[PDB]
DNA sequence: CTCTTTTTTCTCG
DNA sequence: GCGAGAAACAAAGA
């Protein structure tokens, strides 16, 4: 998901997890283990979950004073709280077992990852990363943002999905960001105002925020952590192909950029 | 059966 | 370094 969706799984983790001595680990898929499942295994089994974090995208288990787990759910990965004798689902690749339950980790195309590495690695990994900064008035600076934009010549959707100008956009709010904004996802960035990037600015954090409030954007449910979102009722653009723009009343069409389904108000957001 | 569609990171030119 | 295309992988629809 993205980072409206991790942040409530974070929360829901947070509330449910903290203070739970792991009992064992178990793995039918250890290779999503990119530090080594069973040298995973090893480290944690014992040990408390101090808390849960979160950096862009990216899910962080404190577990014991040291160690911190990275967690990417990256397309489909899902996690969900269930009991010690629950059935084995078809997708489902770890297991983390408490006392009185587990968290499950299931992922359809294998494509989510866990990394064990120390709390001082932490702040080098996001580095090495390239994150950009957290999408609130505190850390994002609209200044840097601005310039960074200037001097690229990079399309507007593309660019704000690297998560270098800030982290946390993925191609639903991408989406919902550019039109809020009023912005042709093809735009050169450096054609575009310092009006238009402040009314950007704005809309991203705005967008994101209002998304976490609603606990993030949920196309299809089912019995994992943050199933119970309800920001996919206030989606303007995203998967609105041939439904009509909210604002001006014009069909909402649907091309290809860079890759990725786009969708997008050809009144609204003039190329 | 073929082709298309649905986050991060690498290859190629 | 950069853009284009694709891979990692699974499933469902045209
Ligand atoms: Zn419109």
């Amino acid at each position: 998901g993205e980072l409206p969706e991790v942040e409530t799984v974070r929360r829901e983790l947070e509330k449910r997890i903290v203070g739970q001595k792991i009992i064992s680990i178990e793995a039918t898929y250890p290779r999503m283990v990119l530090t080594g499942f069973e040298q995973l295994k090893k480290e944690l089994t014992g040990k408390t979950i101090q808390g849960i974090s979160r950096r862009g995208k990216y899910l962080i288990f404190e577990i014991g004073d040291d160690f911190r787990l990275i967690s990417h759910l990256r397309m489909e990965g899902k996690y969900r709280l269930a009991t010690l004798d629950a059935p084995r689902e078809k997708h489902d690749h770890l297991t983390m077992k408490f006392a009185d339950g587990q968290l499950i980790y299931a992922d359809v195309r294998k494509f989510g990852t866990w990394e064990l590495i120390s709390t001082d690695q932490v702040l080098p990994y996001f580095l090495k990363k390239k994150i950009g900064p957290e999408p609130t008035y505190e850390d994002f600076d609209e200044k840097l943002f601005r310039e960074k934009l200037r001097k690229s010549t990079k399309k507007i959707k593309p660019y704000l999905l690297e998560q270098t100008l800030v982290a946390g956009l993925g191609n639903i709010y991408v989406d919902e960001v550019l039109w809020l904004a009023k912005i042709h996802p093809e735009k050169e960035t450096n054609q575009l105002i310092e009006s238009s990037i402040h009314l950007l600015h704005d809309s991203i954090i705005e967008i994101l925020q209002k998304a976490i409030k609603l606990g993030g954007s949920s196309i299809r449910t089912y019995s994992a952590l943050g199933s119970t979102g309800k920001m996919q009722n206030e989606l303007q653009v995203y998967g609105k192909t041939g439904e009509k723009c909210s604002r001006c009343g014009a069909e909402i069409q649907k091309i290809k950029v860079a890759g990725r389904g786009t969708h997008f108000c050809p009144v609204c957001q003039q190329k």
